[PDB]
Parts: structure tokens; C-alpha cells; sequence
């Protein structure tokens, strides 16, 4: 491990849903939130031994928080990740998930360009239980330009989003820090642990299903806040080969 190349710096976006729910209106509760948050899921990540070794210390930290007090004005036909109305059935309370992150990136191309990932953070309770998305597991850490056809400029892959809000209620913070870290997962490389591997996704009395289980299952049992073996060799090989392309010293 390179000391000097181990920390994924985070540009970390809360929207207005986010500011107005979570933060209660208010810059300091919607930052102290998101750095606590952040601070809890890097514990996970850097105290994981992706190799089962010596390969750990690898983490994320915030660079910047960018605080979007208000819903974002578009002209007729325009959209923007922040704009007033979810698209897109408008009558909905929650985006397309995978739109969503799509416009999230498109929005983002310039500030994503610059960070080793985006993460938006939002209020909006997605259908059929969805609590996130990210790229990776193509895209996640480090910026890999995609053209857009439709947008007609490079987007970035490196971004991901969490809501915290599911059937109409906030979630537990116990809860985001896992959606957090599911999304970041994938960012990081990893795909969902499948029901064929017994290792990877274990049975209740074994400790429970890893963070990458496809379902957000439980929240109470001991493995639901680690990586499976699935993961950390999915992740063992993206942090080899990525860490030197966009990774910081941890400040
Ligand atoms: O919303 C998602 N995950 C949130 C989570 C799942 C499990 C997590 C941790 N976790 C666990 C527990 F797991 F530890 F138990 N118990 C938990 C209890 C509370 C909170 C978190 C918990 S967070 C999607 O997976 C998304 O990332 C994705 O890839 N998606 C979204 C749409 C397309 C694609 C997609 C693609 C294929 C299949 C599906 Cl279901 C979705
Ligand atoms: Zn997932």
C-alpha cells in the first residue's frame, strides 16, 4: 500500500430535498450529518483488508460539501438533479433512480472531473424500497469520460447517490451509513453478493447477508456492515489499479 495514493477524495453534494429534511433548513446539521456519516462508512472502508493482509488503510474523506438551499429554476423542458420536480412522473415524491444518477453526472461533469468521486445526497423515497445507485461493479473511482449523445459532452462515471428517506420516513442513521457504503462499494468495484455463494452471503445464525446483498435485509446483524469475500476481491483488484491513477494522501 502507497500512504501517499490511499484516500478516494469526495465532492459531496446535498440537495434541497436533503437540506430542507435532513438538515431541518440549516447549513451546520446538513454538514455535520454528511461528515459523520462519511467519517462512520471510511472506518469500514479502512479498516478492510481487501488482499485478507497487509492491503488496508484505503479510505475516503471529504474535499468539498456543496449545499443546495434551494430548488434549482429551469426553463420549460429543462432538467437539472436539483430542480423542483421529480422526473419523471411528476406526481411522484422520488426521480427515476437510474435518471436521476444520469442527470446527477450530466450536472456534475465539470467539479466530477476534479475529485475522485461525486456522491449526491438526497430526500426522495424511491419506488419498491430503493435506497441508492453508483456506477462501477462501467465507472466509479477516478473520473472515465463517457460522451453523451444526448447531452452532448463528457460526462463522468465516478458518482453515486444515497436517499434517506424509504416509505415515507427517514431511515435510522445506522441505515444510511450502509446505503453509503453499498453505493460506495460499487464505486470501489464491487457487484452484489449472489445467493449462489454461501461465503458471500451467509444465513441469520452466520452473522447475516454482507453490505453488497443486493437487499437492504436487515441493518442489525454483525456482517451487514463488512465486505464479503466477494467484494474485497472485486475491490482488491480496482484499488490496485486505480489508486495511482486519482488516489490522495489522507489528510
Ligand atoms: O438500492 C440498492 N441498494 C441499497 C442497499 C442494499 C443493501 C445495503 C446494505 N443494507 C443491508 C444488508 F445488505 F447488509 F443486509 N441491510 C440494510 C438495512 C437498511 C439500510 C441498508 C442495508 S444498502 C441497490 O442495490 C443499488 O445500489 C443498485 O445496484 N440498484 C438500484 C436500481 C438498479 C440497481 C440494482 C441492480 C440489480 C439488483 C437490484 Cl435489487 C438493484
Ligand atoms: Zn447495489
Amino acid at each position: 500500500p502507497d500512504p501517499m495514493k490511499n484516500t478516494c477524495k469526495l465532492l459531496v453534494v446535498a440537495d434541497h430535498r436533503f437540506y430542507r429534511y435532513m438538515g431541518r433548513g440549516e447549513e451546520s446539521t446538513t454538514t455535520n450529518y454528511l461528515i459523520e456519516l462519511i467519517d462512520r462508512v471510511d472506518d469500514i472502508y479502512r479498516n478492510t483488508a481487501w488482499d485478507n493482509a497487509g492491503f488496508k488503510g484505503y479510505g475516503i474523506q471529504i474535499e468539498q460539501i456543496r449545499i443546495l438551499k434551494s430548488p434549482q429554476e429551469v426553463k420549460p423542458g429543462e432538467k437539472h438533479y436539483n430542480m423542483a420536480k421529480s422526473y419523471p412522473n411528476e406526481e411522484k415524491d422520488a426521480w427515476d433512480v437510474k435518471m436521476l444518477l444520469e442527470q446527477f453526472s450530466f450536472d456534475i461533469a465539470e467539479e466530477a472531473s476534479k475529485v475522485c468521486l461525486a456522491h449526491l445526497f438526497t430526500y426522495q423515497d424511491f419506488d419498491m424500497g430503493t435506497l441508492g445507485l453508483a456506477y462501477g461493479g462501467h465507472g466509479g473511482v477516478c473520473p472515465k469520460a463517457y460522451y453523451s449523445p444526448v447531452g452532448k459532452k463528457n460526462i463522468y462515471l465516478n458518482s453515486g447517490l444515497t436517499s434517506t428517506k424509504n416509505y415515507g420516513k427517514t431511515i435510522l442513521t445506522k441505515e444510511a451509513d450502509l446505503v453509503t457504503t453499498h453505493e460506495l462499494g460499487h464505486n470501489f468495484g464491487a457487484e452484489h453478493d449472489p445467493d449462489g455463494l454461501a461465503e458471500c452471503a451467509p444465513n441469520e445464525d452466520q452473522g447475516g447477508k454482507y453490505v453488497m446483498y443486493p437487499i437492504a435485509v436487515s441493518g442489525d446483524h454483525e456482517n451487514n456492515k463488512m465486505f464479503s469475500q466477494c467484494s474485497k476481491q472485486s475491490i482488491y483488484k480496482t484499488i490496485e489499479s486505480k489508486a495511482q491513477e486519482c488516489f490522495q494522501e489522507r489528510s
